[PDB]
């Protein structure tokens, strides 16, 4: 099965999954000079006032936060975006040292962890459906950097120590995700894909220019997590992250002059 260790890490993915060597493939290095400012871009609306999460769980390769996506409770519109799109869940990549974790990177700067909330164009009706479009999802992605503790990150610490392992969920109801957001929404954005299998080129990129901080006593935490199922030999949930890939023939704009 696909993850990220030597022997069926992002290296290999192309093998099962030929898409990861396409057109449209994330994430990329976000070259800050070469970026341009972009007029035609709308104001970008976060509404998570209604959200309603649902439940943590451990995948084998991240957590995910889950939500109820059944109607518009919590939607991301604006920006590059044509229409609704509904957040379905959010996750993190980090890495086993606080030098390296993003996917995206900046100047070639690597964060020590990278956040993706995840929506889904409501004018396809369901993920699944969504994924069969090159404008079926948004991805707003934040960068995490070590420093001040995140508050509104706790609650997610402390649940892990019960989904430690692959295939574990736990109830989170009532999360807030406002309180993962940084104070400004300039945002850098381009075409690309999901950065883990399959790989699919459906996504409008996101990525906010300013990081959260979290602390270190956050991160360590994320790295506590495993990779592996109960009872099965530990290995620590780190480096969960894809490199950056080749931007090919595309730009990215900046919401911001
Ligand atoms: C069993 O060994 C492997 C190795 C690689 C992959 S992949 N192509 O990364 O999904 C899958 C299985
Ligand atoms: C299968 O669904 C997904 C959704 C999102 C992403 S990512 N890491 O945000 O590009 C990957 C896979
Ligand atoms: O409980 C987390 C959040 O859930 C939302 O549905 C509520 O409308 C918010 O007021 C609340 O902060
Ligand atoms: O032909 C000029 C155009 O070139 C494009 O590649 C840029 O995205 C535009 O901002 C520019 O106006
Ligand atoms: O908000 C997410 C979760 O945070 C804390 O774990 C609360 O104890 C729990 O009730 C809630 O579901
Ligand atoms: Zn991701």
């Amino acid at each position: 099965h696909w993850g990220y260790g030597k022997h069926n890490g992002p290296e290999h993915w192309h093998k099962d999954f030929p898409i990861a060597k396409g057109e449209r493939q994330s994430p990329v290095d976000i070259d800050t000079h070469t970026a341009k400012y972009d007029p035609s871009l709308k104001p970008l609306s976060v509404s998570y006032d209604q959200a309603t999460s649902l439940r943590i769980l451990n995948n084998g390769h991240a957590f995910n936060v889950e939500f109820d996506d059944s109607q518009d409770k919590a939607v991301l519109k604006g920006g590059p975006l044509d229409g609704t799109y509904r957040l379905i869940q959010f996750h993190f990549h980090w890495g086993s040292l606080d030098g390296q974790g993003s996917e995206h990177t900046v100047d070639k700067k690597k964060y020590a962890a990278e956040l993706h909330l995840v929506h889904w164009n409501t004018k396809y009706g369901d993920f699944g459906k969504a994924v069969q479009q090159p404008d079926g999802l948004a991805v707003l992605g934040i960068f995490l950097k070590v420093g001040s503790a995140k508050p509104g990150l706790q609650k997610v610490v402390d649940v892990l120590d019960s989904i430690k392992t692959k295939g574990k969920s736990a109830d989170f109801t009532n999360f807030d995700p406002r309180g993962l957001l940084p104070e400004s929404l300039d945002y850098w954005t381009y075409p690309g894909s999901l950065t883990t299998p399959p790989l699919l080129e459906c996504v409008t990129w996101i990525v906010l220019k300013e990081p959260i901080s979290v602390s270190s006593e956050q991160v360590l935490k994320f790295r506590k997590l495993n990779f592996n199922g109960e009872g099965e030999p530990e290995e620590l949930m780190v480096d969960n992250w894809r490199p950056a890939q080749p931007l090919k023939n595309r730009q990215i704009k900046a919401s911001f002059k």
